[PDB]
């Protein structure tokens, strides 16, 4: 399962779609 976009190990994969929730997008983090 993928989490949201947070200043973390965002590398590896980059999600194109963005999640609008409280102003926080979801990057591909695993």
């Amino acid at each position: 399962a993928c989490y949201c976009r947070i200043p973390a190990c965002i590398a590896g994969e980059r999600r194109y779609g963005t999640c609008i929730y409280q102003g926080r997008l979801w990057a591909f983090c695993c």
